[PDB]
Formats: structure tokens, C-alpha cells, sequence
């Protein structure tokens, strides 16, 4: 059934992409989302991957992000975006965790949500309120880099099944994935098999960064659907 | 059931109808002038071929250029597989009305009863006639995934009838699914006029090759073409 | 006084057969030449696993990729459990002869004493040699429930001798019977030769891994793999 795209295209440059609202500076549909604040999600022409115009996040310890409701009942979630970032993902000393796409249950917060991104230095998820992250410990700190100021093809599926999976595709590669209780480090998700259960009413998509690092992420090519989507 | 036949072309003849099946060439049922010296035309040939040496070419385009077998009666499920090799892609494509590669239909005689998979306005998908129902919905045309031209495609369509309360169509290709129907909202225009079991009377006949409704002529070669009523896999 | 065996494969070394375990690589058994330099091999891997960050990856077809254990003399009944990644489906598929991922054999140097678990004409089942039977009968075949391709799944085999007038076979995916023997006519040509008892010799290794009659290659990994004469669990 399902399906979202959006190639910016169709949005007036140097506004809030139309058709979504945000997470911007910690607040629900800021009504202060603009480039000439420090915080923003804005249509650019600065650069893009299709046509003239991306959208354009700068945020870091503060949230910029793009929102889109999802339709009551879905079974499963793919987010597709092409991501142009300032810095790398993965393989990173020091990280606490970052992240730039995910689904969410209530818009209001930030506190009931998976992130897709990294956690302590490899690509990864973190989920909350439980704070778990995956993968696992032994992982930490290694693995495959998302490069930075390069395009990325970034497919996140989310599937909800005894255990609900998530994997995440950079340009075609399986770079994470998430099918039983010990993928997560924390044992997961509070013991809940079904931990997408009650996440997909919003997807998002921006910057938000836990490591207190600031960035300016632009993407391009966004889709969501309840089917498959490829690069 | 335990229906499943082959057919990788490597016993035919070159420059003749592949042995065994029978054809709709220039919109007749077998078609008597068959041959590489008409304009439309299905052909073993042995200038490309996924499998072995041989395979069948279709040149067609607005006149279909197939290959046509009979099934067996009381199918519940169709599959049909081949390798396949487009000089022009099915999909994310401006201005198609719709284009077919392979299907089923009722009456080996014409086109007008039968299920179409190819591509319609311009994304990969499913055209039923008579009602001419198509799928997925306008909000999708135009866009989408690609079967690319000049590479081999391996392209896995799948037809549940049964005790499903709604019939189901999947095309995977090259092992991703591509294009699924499941509800009645999978049809723009409704809903094969508001019939749940829109493959009833359809599995007569399988057939392959070419045929354009947006006019555009193509040369496809198959090969490997598989029809089952159980799952085929690449 | 019972016997429960289990590997994690985390202290063996990548690229290496897993310490402990003997082969059938390659028709052969305990074959020197098992690593993945060779088309055919079973060796602990890092790239993929369901515990910790090992398990062991089989790469066959025809040619068996296997890793053998002893079982205890004296054996009533085994369990055998792994958590199982196939690159191809198990169950309801077209054209398939037989194909198995698990098993318990009389003796090492062959493939021609065993009982095989996996699928027999396309639906999950076993076959047992040298009789060549396979259950469950032909009614069933290319149907039934499925192993899907490409995720991690529980399989637990359960074959009960013993006191039995007739000898059993449970198998399990992800806590789903999905294959049942307990008479005569679950089999397709009525029970291993008139043997009501036709687990006996059996017990003297098991393997796991791949092997296909059917022409398919695949890769499977495994891990948590476990051996017992009590219930095992997922
Ligand atoms: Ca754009
Ligand atoms: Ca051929
Ligand atoms: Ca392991």
C-alpha cells in the first residue's frame, strides 16, 4: 500500500521542505526552523543529488530533522534517503552514539524511538526509552564507515514475526542487522521480542548527534514504504 | 499439482518457433509465418543465450511477438520464470501506457482476457483485461524500480488463486520483489471492477515475449523459461 | 549418564574446520583438503553468526560439506539442534529431488547409511538410505511449510528408537512441527524396507551442513549447534 517520495524538487528554497513537519531544537514543528537560526532543516540548492535541491540539516547536540506521519497498522517500514554528511559513521573512537533517520511513536519527543545511525563508534541502533544499542559490546569502536562529504544510498528496513528485525543497507552493502534478542549489548529492548511494536507512527530523518558534534547532513531521494525499496 | 516444466531452448532447431510451444504472432494464435523475414516474430536463436547457446528472440512492439503453452486445468497457483534479456527497460519510464512480457490467459485465441506483467504507466506491474485494471496506483507512475535493457534479468512472477480471500500477484526480479498485489487498493481503478478473485479463469494459457500498448518495438530474448504450480527461485 | 554436547564455535579459529569435529567434504571423509581456497569445505566464519561473533559456514552442492561428531554407543534416541542461515529455501519448491542440512549416519566413510533431514520433493521431510525412502508420501510433495532463505532459524530433530513399536522423527522450526513420522504410511513407499525400526545402526555420528541431489549449491552457516539424548530448546 504505502509509499512517500520526495526529491525536494517541489519545495521553495530556504523553507522548511513542504509536506513535513519537524523535530527542530528539541521541539515538535519548531515554528523557528530557518537558516538563519544554528539549528534548522531547510530546502537548499547549496548541493544536491538529484535535480537542484536536497533538504539540508545542521544540528548536533540539538535535533534537526524532517518528519513525516505513517499510517495507522503498518507491518513493516523501509526509509530510503541519499545522505551527504560532514562527518563519518562507524569505526569512530569516542562515540557515544549519532543517528540519522528512524521511526518514532509520539512526535512530541525524542525519548520513545529507534535511531538508526551509530552507537559507540559502529553503525548501529539505538533504541529508547530502554537506551539499548546494537550490536553488541565486542563491536564497538570498528567495522564498516559510512565516508563523510560523499553520496550514500541508505536503506533502513524495519520488519514487525517472533522477532522483529531491522537492517540497514549503504550502497547496496548490508551494514547492520538485528534478528535476535543478542544483537542487542543490554539484552534487548527490556525483554520485549516485539520492540517495533508501537514505533512506526512517525519516520524522521536529520541529524541528531548524542557525541556532541555538530553537522551538516543533506539528503536527497527520501522514500518511505511498506514494501521493499533498493538502490 | 506438482506441475513443472523447462525449457531452455538448447534442443530447438535455430531461425524456427521453439519446438514444443505454440505461438500469438501478429495477434493470431499460431500464427502460420512465423519467422525471422516478418516484422514480428519468435524465434530460437543462437546469437545470445543465458543457458547453452540457444534461446528465443521476439521482435514485436503495438503487435505481440510470443510464445504460448496450455496448462494444465485446476491450477490454485501459477508461477513463471525466465532469464530475460530487453533491448528497452520496463519501468520508471515517461509516457508508457503499459507493456508485457509474460502472463496468462483464459483464451488462447486473442489478448483481451488475460493478466499482463510488465510495466504500466511507466512502473513495473500488472494489467488485467477485460476491466483493464492496473496496478500499483497512479500516485506510483512513472517512477520506481527498473528492469534494465541489455542485461539478464532473471524475473519470477508469481499468481495465488486458492482459498486466498484476494488473489495475489509478486514479481521478484533478480531475487528483489518488485511489484506485489494483495487488496483491492493495489488497482487504481478500483479493483478488477470490485472482483476479490480476479485470476479465476485465467490459468488457461502462459505465454512470454513481447507486446507494447505504448507502441514501442523491442527485441527479448528468454531463456531458461520455467511454469510451475509451486514456488521457482532464482 | 545422559549425554548433551554443544558448540557456540567461538574458540575456534576463523577459516579453520571448528576444533573437535570431523568432515565429509567432498565425498570424502575427514578430507585434508577442507578450507575455503576449495569450491566445497566447512570452516568457522566471522562474517555472519547467531551467537557471539562465530559460526561455521558449509559451501556445497552435489559435493557434501559436512561436520561429523561421534554419538555415544548405546544411544536410544538423539537430538540434534542447530541455528541454521541457508542461501536457499528448504520446503514447497518446484523440481526438487531431495536435499538435507542435518543427519545421523551408521558409519564415517560414506553418505549411503543415514538418515537425512531436510526437504524430499520439495516439501520438508527425510530420506532414508540405502532403502532410498522419503516421507512424507507423494501427496505432499512440492507444498507444505518452508525454511525461508537468508535468516536465522531453530531446527530441532528429535528421532526416538528405543522401546517403539515404530521409531519417530520430530522436526521443529522456530517451535513449529513441521515434520512428523510415526507409521508406516508416512513414508512414501511404506517404511524403510518393512522396517518398523529403521533408526537402528543409525546412531554412530551426526553431521550437519549441506549436501543437495537436486544440483543446488548454497551457503549455509550454523551455530549453537547441539547434541543430546534429552529435549533440546530454542
Ligand atoms: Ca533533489
Ligand atoms: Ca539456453
Ligand atoms: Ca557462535
Amino acid at each position: 500500500g504505502f509509499f512517500v517520495s520526495d526529491d525536494f524538487e517541489s519545495s521553495s528554497v530556504s523553507q522548511q521542505p513542504a509536506g513535513w513537519d519537524n523535530f527542530v531544537g528539541w521541539q515538535s514543528n519548531n515554528p523557528n526552523n530557518n537558516s538563519g537560526q544554528a539549528v534548522y532543516a531547510v530546502v537548499d540548492n547549496s548541493r544536491a543529488y538529484s535535480g537542484s535541491q536536497s533538504v539540508h540539516f545542521k544540528g548536533g547536540a540539538a535535533p534537526a530533522q524532517i518528519v513525516k506521519a505513517l499510517p495507522q497498522g503498518l507491518d513493516r517500514v523501509y526509509l530510503k534517503a541519499m545522505v551527504y554528511m560532514s562527518k563519518k559513521l562507524g569505526n569512530e573512537a569516542n562515540d557515544n552514539h549519532e543517528h540519522i533517520m528512524g521511526v518514532r511513536a509520539n512526535a512530541s519527543g525524542a525519548d520513545n524511538e529507534i535511531r538508526f545511525g551509530q552507537i559507540k563508534g559502529h553503525i548501529g541502533t539505538n533504541e529508547v526509552p530502554s537506551d539499548d544499542i546494537a550490536p553488541p559490546q565486542s563491536q564497538w569502536y570498528s567495522g564498516p564507515e559510512i565516508t563523510a562529504n560523499d553520496w550514500h544510498c541508505v536503506v533502513v528496513e524495519m520488519l514487525a514475526l517472533a522477532y522483529h528485525q531491522l537492517n540497514a543497507y549503504v550502497d547496496g552493502e548490508l551494514l547492520h542487522s538485528i534478528d535476535a534478542a543478542n544483537d542487542w549489548n543490554n539484552g534487548g529492548v527490556n525483554g520485549n521480542a516485539h520492540w517495533l511494536d508501537g514505533k512506526f507512527n512517525y519516520a524522521f530523518f536529520g541529524w541528531h548527534s548524542f557525541s556532541n558534534n555538530d553537522a551538516d547532513v543533506w539528503m536527497d531521494d527520501i522514500e518511505m514504504s511498506d514494501a521493499p525499496l533498493t538502490c
